[PDB]
């Protein structure tokens, strides 16, 4: 099965997922000097006041915080998007060391981690249909640097002990994803893909310019999670990031000067 090890990591994925070498793969390096300011891009509309978190799951590659996406409760609109995208889950990618862990890079700079808030286009009715469309998903990406603690992350950090191993889940109600956002919603946007198999080319990527700060202790707790199932040999869940992929025939647009 695919993963992040020497034998099943990102350089292997193309053998089961040939779209790995496709024309719109993610993540990418964001060259801040070559990104073009698009004054036609709208402010992002992040409407998370009615968000309903349900559960947190260790899926063997990350943990997902899942949301009730059966009504317009937590939606992303505006920016480069046409129509209404519902929040279904967020998860993170992180490193074994503070100098690596993000999937996107900014002028080749790696951040300690990256948050992905995953949303699907309501005109396609469900997430399974949306991932089959070139405009099916909108993923809001937010960089994490190590510094001050992020208070709004701590409820996530404190439950991870209960989902240490693959297939473990825990109730995770009344979590407010607004506490994970930076002050600025300035962004870069480009068309891309899922960053894990099946690597579908269904994502409008929206990557915030402003990172959030998390403490060394918060990201240390991410690194105590396991890729393996209970009773299987312990392999720390670290370095669950795909490296930057070729930009090919794509332009990254900036919402800001
Ligand atoms: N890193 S990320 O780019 O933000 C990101 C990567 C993967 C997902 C994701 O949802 N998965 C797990 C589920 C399977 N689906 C596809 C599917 C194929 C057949 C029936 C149903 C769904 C896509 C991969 C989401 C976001
Ligand atoms: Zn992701």
């Amino acid at each position: 099965h695919w993963g992040y090890g020497k034998h099943n990591g990102p350089e292997h994925w193309h053998k089961d997922f040939p779209i790995a070498k496709g024309e719109r793969q993610s993540p990418v390096d964001i060259d801040t000097h070559t990104a073009k300011y698009d004054p036609s891009l709208k402010p992002l509309s992040v409407s998370y006041d009615q968000a309903t978190s349900l559960r947190i799951l260790n899926n063997g590659h990350a943990f997902n915080v899942e949301f009730d996406d059966s009504q317009d409760k937590a939606v992303l609109k505006g920016g480069p998007l046409d129509g209404t995208y519902r929040l279904i889950q967020f998860h993170f990618h992180w490193g074994s060391l503070d100098g690596q862990g993000s999937e996107h890079t900014v002028d080749k700079k790696k951040y300690a981690a990256e948050l992905h808030l995953v949303h699907w286009n309501t005109k396609y009715g469900d997430f399974g249909k949306a991932v089959q469309q070139p405009d099916g998903l909108a993923v809001l990406g937010i960089f994490l640097k190590v510094g001050s603690a992020k208070p709004g992350l701590q409820k996530v950090v404190d439950v991870l002990d209960s989902i240490k191993t693959k297939g473990k889940s825990a109730d995770f109600t009344n979590f407010d994803p607004r506490g994970l956002l930076p002050e600025s919603l300035d962004y870069w946007t480009y068309p891309g893909s899922l960053t894990t198999p099946p690597l579908l080319e269904c994502v409008t990527w929206i990557v915030l310019k402003e990172p959030i700060s998390v403490s060394s202790e918060q990201v240390l707790k991410f690194r105590k999670l396991n890729f393996n199932g209970e009773g299987e040999p312990e392999e720390l869940m670290v370095d669950n990031w795909r490296p930057a992929q070729p930009l090919k025939n794509r332009q990254i647009k900036a919402s800001f000067k």
